[PDB]
């Protein structure tokens, strides 16, 4: 089988010497059953219960019969022969019987043998595992099922470690039986010496039968005697060999002391510092396996390191996901980045660094991560994406970020899910913050390195805030765009704001203001406003935006605004003004003294009819009155010469007035949802459009005429 | 082979102090066999029928011959010599070997043998299994609010998926076979009782009589006529051999006996026909594996005293949250990305949709469709939406039917980020998960189940406030008032949608603060009266009231305050007549009436031009009056089950009406002026007292047979030319 590793030298000689001594027991044993005798003479002169010794010759007349010498025979026998003569043989099968049960003792006890058994089978496969060889020879793609197998047996190795270390139940056994063997050769060797002498061939006795004899003493000869005496002394010299064997093995055990074992040779061979020593009842199996083979042991050394595992999980990833797979994964977002995207994995792959086309890093729920050093080989990477991923650095990682990171997204479900290396960068511009991080008595305390981020940009805050941090506050001296979205949670400026004076884009989503607050007026270099989901209802204050020289973009959609304030003539620099999804039921005329006006989005509103002033606006653009009542679009509207793309769709439209092909610089309209019965033949002089940017029930397209249809799919075809 | 998990300690030490007393038996028995001597010599001198014991020595002369020594010492042997000296080896042997058959016995005995068999083979497949070391490996605001922790998965093979689902049937199978049994245990407990009596009995009547064996005996056997001697001494020359192999003897069975001893006083204290379990579960928290009764827990303990890790090992596959895990793998294998896109359709607002209906939970490849819209939930219990939800980009609605699912941190906040409506459908108020209301873009809620309880109702419901960007209410739940978080909440709501299914609603003036809401309904709140409060809705612009056993609908006066009322259902009612101040309402557009008790229609009703839906369908109406010709755009005329014997000519003015609706009428002739219609696309004809189809039905330019709904009879009355020309625009 498998035991024959179990099995230090000395106790195969303690075998082989055990089998011999048993031989010897059986031959003697077999002498003493068949042979046994002694042959008796009387003697007829005794001198002190002792025979005295003392016309050719002629024989000696006893007057004995043969049964007569036969019972003296057997008296002398029982009486006067020594019992060691008589039972040598059955003393040495008692003791070799005795030395095999302290051997075998540890092999056939259940509680041991299970742990010994369950030792060889984790040994053996890891011995045999196709991922040792490996790691020894490296000191490469491997199958997903070999690197699923060697995971398991990691894991295996680490329950038997854990239910193994706590036995001291081999090693006490193996320490009992040693000391058994070692006695019991000090007693044996002890008696036998001193008793070896009283086998001799010549015997004499006084039995006291002579009422059935007539004599008094008698010489016997005992004629197995000399060979009893050779199977005596080489069964001495035969447990003399085993009983310096054995107190090696006994000096072995209390020299080496086996209840701990180093490991820290091959931990220092192959460089894997994490090989700690192991404890009691796990040594001592190290140990006898050392004993037999250090290979063995050097085979299992592998399997209890941790960096070994780590190594194997990070090629177990390699194979998983190859540089093939990850480049054709490869996409680009709608930035016009190249990015990567690393979603619920067990580590980054060491491949994706080979990738230097990389731009945007994106890293969602992969735990543990820590920034590998081998990121300078992403040369061109500029956006790095920690979703629900907390990373840690290195010291090479973190000098690297400092000079080639420019925009970071944090998105986080607990304040320690935050890295705190992050606000050590100084080259980063961009910050994005996902997670709630209002705290109780520590209220914007995580944050507070915020101020090294001395080249930041681009700050945008998603944190469920009631008021703006005075952190916040304080960097913000240096930014040019703000983007808070608090998810209707309601936030408090009051004279937070305005110290921001460098700020062009200011963004209040979903901030629940309720009322345009006066802060935003002392933003001068202000350019863009999106104050989108904030439930305003009156934005009269939007006068004091004269102040904004430099104000081009206005994005009030998304509120309960009831009506559009004459005022909103002032704002003459408007050139994108946004105001959908409001309750405005009319268009005051002033809206179109904003000349410069390009982008006018007035959708999903109460509104019924545009004023004859939208022929004013020469530089409009876009035109979304999606979801109104229009019943008519005025004449007028088709003034407006570059006007390159319609949005009427959801309308009560009822006819399409019929100049609309005056818009040679239309693009794009959009029609459907209309109560249109019939579609101008002008439709088809409008040199830009085609068939998919014009939008319309198919039905009603069919209205159309066949040139002007044909035309328009040759446009759009090519 | 593998019965070797079966023995303890003391079996195998008492299966080797067997074999050394049966070898101490053969021995023994081989010395009486080729020995068995007795050397006997007279005695001259007899003393109290016995020996006396009392120019050099001579021997003493008997006379005797060699052949007359042999016959007095077979006769001292037969007679004098101890009955335990001569037949001890023989005792020895018998006794060994009835101590080995009591040993094997529940092994050769088929009963036995059979459950034993099985229960070794069933224990070694599942020690051979590798589910198990997976299995033991696998180890406030927020726990208030169905946020669980987070969870690892890994990926299995198919086939060794089978073969553990397998292998749990196979041990569910064996488990209730052997549970009834209790026949292995009672065997073992007569052959430990029988091995104990028997040394009690040995150990007692050997020492007893071991002194018997004595090397000089005196017999005094009477043949005289023979030998001429009367007593005789004798030698027993194996009586010291047979002396130390007995003393040997007794130390083996004391040793025996007190191990026995110690295994039955085991077996009595333990109490192991039921096995315990507690501590694997107690530390690695699988509470599933219930205690174990007869005939299967005495094997266990067996094992145990052998090796606790097969213990663990069978506890692993007869657990029932391990079978539940295995069941989730499987289930994963099972609905592959190929199966579930094959299943994936779309529901009416052609979106991609996928409805998981009983199933043990949801399959975690159901997030590798990209593609997926709304995902209903119907009866899967006990489930936890994962974080791999968050590959869900393009997912919009979450349908929760009967459905308690917990929800993990980052599929939360994808949830609270990315998802737009929630349907929940609950019989009990904790089937509503609680952290519906942390999703903050929310739209559309669509409550379904009755909610509301004594004295703690409208509280589960108070974290409707937190739901900050919500539109769409719909509340199913049987309320006898309106709640007060509805109220709050409505001030921003588009849509608020109340289905009492019977229970009759007061709104008690609670309704009047929703002035962005733009579409009431209120379907079977059994209103019998329309509250007053929907008038102050300036915003609204279609009203709903099905099934409120409406009678006199004379409040729709006040509906000329609505400046963009469109559409007006009022029906499924008893409305026995329409007011004639429906004309006051010129803005209307759809206007439904259906399901009524309305005999006749007031001529004020074609005042509202802008009507384009005028469906009358199951109504007592006898006649149309001849301004239904005026509503120039109206497009669908349903006038189904109706006593309408005749249509106006002017009613095929209305040359954009594009589907028209007489069935189940009594009209007696269609008329001629049908054709007049450009624009009819879908016209309903059955169920009318009609003879003959008129040909100039045919000349309608979209009319095809789909879109003409008649009977066989009746469309048989069709020149050839229009039936042709019918099936090829059907067609095409």
């Amino acid at each position: 089988p498998a035991y024959r590793i179990l099995k230090p030298w000395w106790d195969v000689f303690t075998d082989y010497i055990s089998i011999v001594m048993l031989m010897i027991a059986v031959f003697g044993g077999t002498l003493q059953v068949t042979q046994d005798k002694m042959i008796c003479l009387p003697c007829k002169w005794v001198t002190k219960d002792s025979c005295n010794d003392s016309t050719g010759p002629t024989g000696i007349k006893y007057d004995l019969d043969r049964h007569q010498y036969n019972y003296v025979d057997a008296v002398c026998y029982e009486n006067r022969l020594h019992w060691f003569a008589k039972y040598f043989p059955y003393l040495v099968l008692l003791h070799t019987l005795i030395f095999l049960a302290c051997s075998n003792f540890w092999f056939k006890f259940p509680r041991t043998s299970s742990k010994l058994e369950h030792f060889v089978s984790i040994l053996l496969k890891c011995f045999d595992s196709p991922w040792t060889t490996r790691a020894l020879s490296e000191t490469g793609v491997l199958d997903k099922k070999e690197g699923e197998q060697a995971k398991a047996l990691f894991e295996k190795v680490k329950k038997f470690r854990t239910h193994v270390e706590e036995g001291d139940i081999v090693y006490r056994l193996y320490m009992r039986q040693t000391i058994i063997k070692v006695i019991k050769f000090a007693l044996i060797i002890c008696y036998t010496v001193y008793y070896v002498h009283n086998i001799k061939f010549d015997v004499d006795c006084t039995v006291d039968i002579e009422s059935l004899t007539g004599y008094r003493t008698y010489r016997c000869a005992h004629p197995l005697a000399t060979l009893f005496k050779i199977l005596a002394s080489f069964y001495i010299s035969l447990v003399i060999f085993y009983g310096l064997i054995c107190m090696y093995t006994l000096w072995w055990m209390l020299r080496r002391s086996l209840k701990k074992y180093s490991f820290e040779s091959i931990r220092e061979e192959s460089s894997y510092s994490d090989i700690p020593d192991v404890k009691n009842d796990f040594a001592f199996m190290l140990h006898l396996i050392d004993q037999y083979d250090p290979l063995y042991s050097k085979r299992f050394a592998v399997f209890l390191s941790e960096v070994s595992e780590n190594k194997l999980r990070q090629l177990n990833l390699n194979n998983e996901w190859t540089l093939d797979k990850l480049r054709q994964r490869l996409t680009k977002n709608a930035q016009d980045k190249l990015e990567l995207h690393l979603f619920m994995l067990s580590g980054i792959p060491d491949t994706v660094f080979d990738l230097v086309e990389l731009e945007v890093l994106k890293l969602e729920l992969i735990p543990d991560v820590t920034i590998p050093p081998s990121i300078a080989q992403l040369t061109g990477l500029k956006e790095l994406w920690l979703y629900h991923t907390a990373a840690k650095i290195e010291a090479p990682a973190l000098a690297f970020l400092r000079e080639n990171l420019r925009a970071l997204h944090i998105k986080f479900t607990d304040i320690k899910e935050i890295p705190l290396w992050i606000y050590s960068l100084k080259t980063l511009e961009e910050l994005h913050l996902t997670g709630n991080l209002s705290a109780e008595n520590n209220r914007y305390i995580v944050i507070d390195g915020l101020r090294e981020l001395k080249r930041l940009k681009v700050l945008r805050l998603k944190s469920n805030l009631s008021k703006l941090p005075q952190v916040v506050t304080d960097v913000g001296v240096h930014l040019q765009k703000l983007s808070i979205n608090n998810e209707g949670t309601k936030l408090i400026v009051l004279n937070s704001l305005k110290k921001m004076v460098n700020l062009t884009e200011l963004e209040l989503i979903r901030c629940d203001l309720e009322r345009i607050p006066h802060s935003i007026f002392s933003l001068h270099n202000l350019q863009e406003i999106d104050l989108k989901d904030n439930n305003l209802k009156t934005i009269e204050e939007i006068i004091s935006f004269q102040h904004l020289h430099r104000l081009t973009c206005l994005k009030l959609w998304y509120n309960h605004i009831a009506y559009i304030p004459i005022q909103i003539g002032n704002l003459t620099n408007l050139e994108r003004l946004y105001l959908n999804r409001n309750k405005i039921e009319k268009i005051p005329t002033q809206l179109f003294y904003c000349r410069k006006l390009r982008y006018l989005d007035l959708s999903h509103n109460n509104l019924t009819f545009l004023p004859a002033d939208i022929g004013l606006l020469q530089n409009l653009q876009n035109l979304a009155v999606t979801a109104n009542r229009i019943e008519a679009l005025p004449p007028e509207l088709f003034q407006c010469r570059k006007l390159r793309a319609l949005h009427l769709g959801n309308n009560v439209l009822q006819s399409l007035p019929s100049r609309v092909g005056e818009l040679t610089n239309l693009t794009q309209i959009e029609l459907r949802g209309n109560r249109l019965e019939c579609l101008p033949v002008e439709l088809g002089e409008c040199p830009l459009l085609k068939r998919s940017g014009l939008v319309v029930e198919e039905d009603l397209f069919s209205t159309l005429p066949p040139e002007v249809k044909e035309r328009l799919w040759r446009a759009d075809k090519e």
